[PDB]
């Protein structure tokens, strides 16, 4: 292919008309024509491409560049001290990948709650007040909160607030076999979302340009996006504010935070041209007020215009929602992760899934191991013929297969209680068996039964592992819930 000319990718969310505009200004100091170009899933188009045809510079935020440098589709970066110096010590960091930078960073994206001050002039602190603010708003014809829920990216804030997370991070590195999506807090969020959907209160099939109409024509409160959003809700002339993320159950909402990054493709034939640009035309006051000015880049990486940028309340909230959640990794399987999430909320919230289906099945494509058990606890009644005689008997759990006695509980009176999980880690069947005690009491007959327990241990459709128990009273062959009857002898 023809190749000149300096070709840059870069989302269509962004401000590409600013960045074409700075692509003209060193056109006319250099005589070397830049392209800005913004197709569709640019970030899975240029792993394919990267074959010719790829661009010289890809813009995207940092957690995918990781998986470039890693299939070799990156040159490495290596500024000046001097250009370093200009720009934030934790935007190099969010670029640097097995000790080398592989991109310029450009600016830090974080989510925020915006609202419409018309509507709600105080807005929700907490998620858990969001179903009652509809039902008040839905009386006049409005919603409360429309957001995009089709990428992970929206959902992800509320599925980590209470414990969610994608890879641990410990001693310098990320743990790549620690995966946080299916544990009780990821739980607990995408549960709630999923309610927000029952209830009617949002749709499932909210995506990025039904959100955005809908707030900037007046007819929700709230919706959830990045300062690149914040040029469109200005020509709408919708009176809005900017603010901190609602919390899940006091938990901040925790939003993956994305630097906004230029890659210069390895392939390139134009890698010095691409270099200047970067470092000499955008990476100045001039050259990101041109793109900020087209759509908001948000708390930008150059210090010098970051620090003018930073007293706009709407850029302290940026930042205060990013305090709050935190930096993404750039590894590699950060997209395994992101495709992983993807599917479950969107399973989840179609009812396709349960939720914990979903997660268990996120766990696993994001990289996590396949946990390969199952567990069941056996269970007692017992039944005393008085209310409030809460004489005590106990029961023992055996195991047959073991020859062994597993564990014994105590009942006071008439009750239920379960003996402590068994825990399988292979298909088969387990024998067991429970019976009471004799009672020390004189004025009671303890129940002389004794009931065969069966633990069956099958594989489900999707080869994970089910557990189902039978029981029988040792005399039948009919099953019988493992109940025990003690009669009283005396007044
Ligand atoms: O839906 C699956 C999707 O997952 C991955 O995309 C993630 C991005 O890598 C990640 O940066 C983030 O993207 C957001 C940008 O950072 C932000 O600047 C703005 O453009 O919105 C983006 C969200 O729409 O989150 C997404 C996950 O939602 C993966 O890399 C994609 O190829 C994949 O299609």
């Amino acid at each position: 292919h023809h190749h000149h000319m300096l070709v840059i990718w870069i989302n269509g969310d962004k401000g590409y008309n600013g960045l074409a505009q700075v692509g003209k200004k060193f056109e006319k100091d250099t005589g070397i024509k830049v392209t800005v170009e913004h197709p569709d899933k640019l970030e899975e188009k240029f792993p394919q491409v990267a074959t010719g045809d790829g661009p010289d510079i890809i813009f995207w935020a940092h957690d995918r560049f990781g998986g470039y440098a890693q299939s070799g589709l990156l040159a490495e970066i290596t500024p000046d001290k001097a250009f370093q110096d200009k720009l934030y010590p934790f935007t190099w960091d969010a670029v640097r990948y097995n000790g080398k930078l592989i991109a310029y960073p450009i600016a830090v994206e974080a989510l925020s709650l915006i609202y419409n001050k018309d509507l709600l002039p105080n807005p929700p602190k907490t998620w858990e007040e969001i179903p009652a603010l509809d039902k008040e708003l839905k009386a006049k014809g409005k919603s409360a909160l429309m957001f995009n829920l089709q990428e992970p990216y929206f959902t992800w804030p509320l599925i980590a607030a209470d414990g969610g997370y994608a890879f641990k991070y410990e001693n310098g590195k990320y743990d790549i076999k620690d995966v946080g999506v299916d544990n009780a807090g990821a739980k607990a969020g995408l549960t709630f979302l999923v309610d927000l959907i029952k209830n009617k209160h949002m749709n499932a099939d909210t995506d990025y340009s039904i959100a955005e109409a809908a707030f900037n024509k007046g007819e929700t409160a709230m919706t959830i996006n990045g300062p690149w959003a914040w040029s469109n809700i200005d020509t709408s002339k919708v009176n809005y504010g900017v603010t901190v993320l609602p919390t899940f159950k006091g938990q901040p909402s925790k939003p993956f935070v994305g630097v906004l990054s230029a890659g210069i493709n390895a392939a390139s034939p134009n890698k010095e041209l691409a270099k200047e640009f970067l470092e000499n035309y955008l990476l100045t006051d001039e050259g990101l007020e041109a793109v900020n000015k087209d759509k908001p880049l948000g708390a930008v990486a150059l210090k010098s215009y970051e620090e003018e940028l930073a007293k706009d309340p709407r850029i302290a909230a940026t930042m205060e929602n990013a305090q709050k959640g935190e930096i993404m990794p750039n590894i590699p399987q950060m997209s395994a992760f992101w495709y992983a999430v993807r599917t479950a909320v969107i399973n989840a919230a179609s009812g396709r899934q349960t939720v914990d289906e979903a997660l268990k099945d996120a766990q696993t494509n994001a990289g996590g191991a396949k946990d390969s058990t199952v567990q069941t606890s056996i269970s007692v009644e017992k039944v005393l013929e008085r209310a409030g005689d809460s004489t005590p008997f106990s029961f023992a759990l055996e195991s047959i297969d073991a020859m062994k006695t597993i564990e014994e509980i105590t009942i006071a009176g008439s009750g239920k209680a379960s003996f402590s999980p068994l825990t399988f880690t292979t298909v088969g069947q387990y024998t067991y068996r429970v019976y009471e005690k004799p009672s020390q009491n004189k004025d009671y007959q303890a129940d002389t039964t004794v009931f065969d327990v069966l633990v069956y241990v099958t594989y489900d459709e999707d080869g994970t592992l089910v557990a189902k128990v039978i029981s029988r009273r040792a005399g039948d062959e009919e099953k019988s819930a493992i109940t025990f009857k003690n009669k009283r002898l005396v007044k």
